[PDB]
């Protein structure tokens, strides 16, 4: 609407978003349905691209698209990600609108998605922090003497962007943004859910100068992606979503460059001398925020034997006078989750802790297909372990609460569940939070605030069952570019004399 | 032998090596000869393990290899590998004899490598320069604002070392010493096919103090590997082989750490301005270093049309007026190849490049089941891109020389073949040298050198199906380790003023 | 005029400047009038500040101007900067008029100053590659073990900046700049000869909303500016003029951080395998851009025999071909000196030249009392080092042209000067490349171009009388900032277990 | 002696040590007196050397040292470091007592001191963690565009260590080591008072094959140095000493590149929440170590009021129950301080201390000329800032007591002092340490600990009064080297195309 006036086609009331070929919008596959969760209705359509039309954008990426974003200069890459985000912070109101419509997100939840794209594409400069190469003398060692050697580093080429539904914008905008600074070319292929979102953020940067045959937007459900990560013209697949799809991704795609944050939940740990009202609150928040249908939401609580009791009470108290219901009203704390299934499981999951003695502390009422409350499930240690709730990840505001004797018994519990994406740490003492933060075992440690990625200011990325390798400002660079060694020979030239 | 006096089982007449359990030497699976390629006999036997005690081991490596490398300081850590060098080193003639006889190395060039571990081991020092952190002030963005960041590298776990044929000895070392220095656990898995002196390696390592139950050597044949590699505790796969190993490794093992050095050969390209002499020297000399049985070794020769004549020539007498033979007499240049297989391929491969259009100007004789002559076969520009040896890796002594017009046509010929590990640019032009860097598409250059991985004081890996990742002192450390952030929060806590 | 509308008093027809006292403009020292080069005629006249002014500006740096830089977060100093940058861009003839009528900068030199200033505003985003800290794990030596250290970069709190008159906008705009994105507050002392460049450009920051208490700017001539420097309250001294009062600087100073950036001028080497059209187009200019006044300029040309003849025949018609007179006129190439004593030594500096052995190729005539032509004096080897114009930098379009046998005389030569700023080498082979820039005792060697700094993309200073320390984007933090080590004891508290 | 055997003469039965002129042992100068503080006795004499022997070492160091030190590659200067490791390692006992009678140091510390130099020497190879270059891309600015940088270290020739008297081998190894692994000359300064350790240090050195005209040791008293600091051969100066000779030093050398260890004492806090007997015991130690002879010594005690109380206590007692006397005794643990008029100065300030208001609450009682009792003085926050043992560094074994209300407070008193070396903060709470590690103005902070230099492990040095830059394995390479600039301009060559 609007950045997308001739892109959309009004066919039979419904706007229908087709997908953008490195060149041109359009795509001649079957027609999907993008439905928003607030109502199941359907409010537009993607069309996906044939097979000969994924075929041929990758042969325009790799033939033509790897070489104009790398011969466009970095300076003038910055140029177009700073008017992208110029394009996209006028239209924020729309930007904002299509979130809350089609991801259920509440406005203020999709006003700080919309702010959370522009300032990572504004902040592109701060990526050049570790952009230089490294210079290595060769006179340390007597085989080398003579020798000298320059580390450089280079863009793969076509890097295969996929991301998850949660964050349909910001993802899109985050590794369009780390994989064109370095020079690459882009497909971007999002949930086909709610991928009205990247459709307008591919729109703004190609408003904005994107080299039109260096990015790619294919509406491909599911599988119909493989064929994309498998393909050798792909140098490098960054992929945000679960464990399992991510397993399947690297098994299609073989050896490759990659970048997998899958997720699952976060523990969060207090200790005795924590301030027990910013935990509370920033644990409360870490459960709810956009419906627990964040991958560093907060899964888990663990806190030790005297302020067990409170922080457990205050968490309950801000959970249940939360305010469920459709997102586009500024007044609702919750909105919806994207799916009844997320919902059902959600349920399931609630049973299943009930069944092995847990205890609802707060929520735990489904108030209609995709809408539930936020539930805080307390839970006994010798049986949280075996709960649904603790050894998967389920996507919904959901957490267990776990009274536990001391740090060693926290930092067991919290590396317990298969999953180490984030993990926070309430808490004073400077040796009891350097003994978590050694033993935990997860990406990322957050001192006294809720788990929270933000725009990647400070890197983050999984362990265990939560994927490989970091994304954040800077550190994606080594998800998408190679190494370049260059050594050079004056052995016997006259440039050292014996050294 | 003396090394491994107490391991080593003398079962009828033949040495049997048993495989190492993270604990005890033992194995109960099925025992397999090892051969030499010198006379395709039976020198040795070794025992694999059976699936119960890969578990076994598995498990071991996992619940307390890693803690045992972990919690071995450092400065420890540098001791071992230290008195590890050490001893290697007082048993050089025993290493290097293995490898002669095991490998079919020349005596000169498995001195050097015995040499190039023992170096490889006493320089685990320099590998620290890439191991400090990064400390992120927070004041840079309004949402970090109070806030703070900690990125520090930790070892991943279990490291599986999968090593190929062609230096069983260092990469074996290699691999031990970079997963090791960080603090990781490692199982290695050698050829089946010369696993001998990885298993003296590993003898020196525990004999020096390596702890016990940090490190496995398992005799395993091809597939029976891929358990290990499949396997969730093991966190990441340094694999040195062929490209096709390599795709199954990543397709086997899914999600997880990787470095994927996948060879194929390298080209090589003469400017008009290049010292013939030096060039002819080691182009020769890397076309065939080890009866070309080095994944750096050169397949094709591209030289501009003004000193292509003189080049290809100087390399003819110099490949011409090598003594190949047995690897035993210190008289020999060329020793066999590892198997009567892999001349059967090369001499089908020169048959093809002759059928093509090409014209052997060296060598092209078979000599025995595993001996034969270096080749070097003149192709013309419009045909060599058909032929087997450029489209493929002939791991054999044999190269292809192409006369080309100017440096973009070198260029675009040296990047015609599917692999990018290596290329070496002879010449003394800045500018055309500057050009070549940029556009030639392999993990590392040589200018005025043959390509020669060493030790890694360069880091060195592939491009395209030459794999991904890098290998190299300090730059190792990417792929067997991973970053933890730990985010400080200060808001409102009085330790900034606003800023 | 506009930015300092409220600022400038128009006293008796004749602008009066006065000094910004860290949050008022005023001043009530000795006015001291400000003259144009282009005629020798007063065009404005500052006030310098009493000494009860001084002592009053330096306590309101110290004790609040460092916290009122310190505290504004980055993300706001660098929204100060851009600011700037925006102001100073509108203003951007007014900025450029002055500099032709107080510097005599011809109009499209002044013009390129004030966009390498806002340039230099605009990047300081650039300057935060070398802004984190190091993590030093502890564990790597015995005494350590158990111990972590984190070493972070702090402002030292009050910065001098002292700049030179040949570039009175952008040394200025520098110095301030990456003092100030580091945290702290500065005293900026202009030469008296032409501030008013300085008192505009503070006017913008002041403007553009730079904390009013961390800025000053005093006009106080020569020696009364040892007065700040000997200052306590003055931790660094960022001083940017000639090799003797850089001395006199430092000991007045005595212990302090100090960044010595003091010319002398450059020499140019072409190896006979050099483009001589490239060589001789940035030869000449380097001889004669802004006549000469600048430290990077060319004094010294040093080319092998057989292109001697081409290379200074060549620099020879061009240096004729400029035209000289008054900088307004966008037709001059060449306006005049700083003071006729500039033009009195050159004139001198070529006569004893020529009574040497030396023979004018080009110029040789004073046109005023501050015009001259561009001259370039060729030199015999075997004298030239006892010529004035080798041995001291005469600060004027002037340099010498000396015939070599090969690349070690050119080098032995080059480095038989004082100084040691930069250097020039144009030709392509790459071992005479690398052994020049290996010999050449320079803190910078520019391939294929002349010496230009620019505005700092890649750091600069001197060796030898050129000085000491760099600065550059990123690296001048090491003169504005000090490293402050955080050391952690955790033995025997159960963070690591012997580790 | 043994190791010294040749070089020391035996004149008058007092050994003479001759001075080590780049070349030969030797000297012509008047000879000195070295003492022992154990019983003021005459132990030996060294020789000064001329000023026509300082001029022509100065010389040899310039024309040559430069040339051996930088040309010996880093593989063999590493090599040589390491044997003299070995040689002063075997000769402990040798060493230690020279620095037990020289320096009165205990018999403890002068082991520790010696085992100190050794580990310095074999930890050269973690100084190379600092040594690479960067690689700048050009492309990132439309001025640099088709541009590229090369920055680069350089040794900056010869480096000129003056040490201190405290720590008479230590220091001297210590600059010896980081100065000449970068491939710098050195000229050792000792102090005139204990130059017996340097002299046995250089010998080691040069047995070990450290190039024998790149070292030098003059034996020069005070003002008899400043002829080598002022000269122009001399680019960089190690210095570590008192603020007032540092201050004279940089005014006599003038511009270069200096390192000012200036020490002065340190301030050590205790929060509410420390562990009192890890407290105590290190601040207990802080205050005696070497008769409070190091420049890392604590000399101000500051505890919040809940815990004041107990922890004075402890230190007192502490204190109270040491063992002075000789340091031969190794049940000493504290022996003589280096001059009678160092203990004057002390019992000085403690009566200024008592006179206004201070309150001797452990020693206080003068032993001897030499001998003296560790001080600890209670004095009230109101008074203490005029005492002279807060206003200066009185050097000897005496720390003043002050309770303090909170954190402010503490820190306001700490930074009250002139000086900035270190601060200890013991306490837990991560809030108040990182408000301590923001607002204390000092080099370092050792949490939880004493302050102790050790080896330089992690880096250290002043602030304020107690100089600039830092000293430190791998940073001390900023003080003895200079950064080198290559730009590469590519311009219109065909490398990039518009990129
Ligand atoms: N890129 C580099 O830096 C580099 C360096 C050296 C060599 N290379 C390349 O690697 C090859 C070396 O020779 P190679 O013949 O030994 O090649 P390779 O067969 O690919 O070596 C494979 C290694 O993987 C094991 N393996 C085989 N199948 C496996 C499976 N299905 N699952 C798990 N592991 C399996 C092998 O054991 P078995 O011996 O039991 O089959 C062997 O240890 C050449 O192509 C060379 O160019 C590359
Ligand atoms: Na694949
Ligand atoms: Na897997
Ligand atoms: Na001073
Ligand atoms: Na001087």
């Amino acid at each position: 609407a609007g950045l997308l006036e001739g892109v959309i086609k009004e066919k039979g009331g419904v706007p229908v978003y087709p997908s953008y070929l490195a060149g041109e919008w359009g795509g001649s596959g079957q027609e999907i349905e993008v439905k928003s969760p607030i109502d199941l209705a359907t409010i537009a359509k993607v069309i996906s691209p044939s097979r000969e039309e994924v075929e041929r954008t990758l042969d325009v990426l790799f033939k033509r698209g790897r070489w104009s974003a790398r011969d466009m200069p970095g300076t003038e890459r910055l140029a177009v990600l700073r008017k992208a985000a110029d394009i996209i912070e006028r239209n924020l109101d729309v930007f904002a609108e299509v979130l809350v419509m089609n991801a259920g997100k509440p406005k203020s939840a999709a006003v700080g998605e919309v702010k959370a794209a522009v300032d990572r594409l504004r902040l592109a400069e701060l990526d050049l922090k570790k952009i230089g190469g490294d210079y290595i003398p060769g006179d340390w060692t007597y085989d080398t003497l003579e020798t000298e050697g320059l580390v450089r580093r280079e863009p793969l080429g076509v890097v295969a962007a996929i991301t998850p539904f949660n964050y349909p914008l910001f993802d899109a905008v985050n590794k369009i943004t780390y994989s064109f600074i370095y020079g690459n070319a882009v497909v971007v292929k999002p949930s086909i859910s709610d991928p009205l979102p990247a459709a307008m953020a591919v729109k703004a940067l190609l408003d904005a100068g994107f080299p039109p045959d260096a990015i790619a937007l294919l509406n491909l459900p599911g599988k119909e992606a493989e064929k994309i990560v498998a393909d050798d013209r792909v140098a490098a697949v960054s992929f945000t979503g679960s464990t399992e799809v991510g397993e399947r991704v690297v098994k299609v795609g073989g050896v490759k460059q990659y970048v997998m944050e899958l997720g699952g939940g976060d523990p969060a740990i207090v200790l005795e001398d924590a301030d027990l009202d910013l935990a509370a609150d920033k644990i409360a928040r870490g459960i709810y925020s956009y419906a627990g249908q964040r991958c560093d939401a907060i899964k888990l609580v663990l806190a030790e034997r005297p302020v067990y009791g409170k922080l457990v009470e205050e968490v309950a108290k801000r959970l249940s006078s939360l305010r469920v219901g459709d997102p586009r009203d500024p007044t609702v704390d919750v909105g919806p989750l994207i799916s009844p299934s997320a919902v059902d499981e959600m349920m399931a999951a609630i049973e299943d802790a009930v069944e092995k003695g847990g205890r609802v502390l707060a929520g735990g009422r489904r108030l209609g297909p995709t809408y539930v409350q936020p539930t805080f499930v307390e839970a006994p240690a010798d049986r949280v372990k075996d709960m649904v709730l603790y050894k998967r990840e389920v996507f919904a505001p959901v957490a267990l609460a776990v009274e536990v004797k001391d740090l060693d018994q926290a930092i067991e519990l919290a590396n317990g569940r298969p999953y180490g994406l984030d993990a926070a740490v309430f808490g004073r003492d400077v040796v009891k939070i350097r003994r978590a933060v050694r033993l935990l075992e997860v990406g990322a440690i957050y001192i006294n605030d809720m788990p929270r990625h933000g725009i990647g200011y400070y890197p983050f990325g999984g362990r265990k069952k939560s994927g490989v390798f970091r994304e954040g400002i800077g550190y994606a660079v080594e998800a998408v570019t190679a190494y370049k060694t260059i050594v050079f020979n004056y052995k016997g030239k006259g440039v050292w004399k014996y050294e």
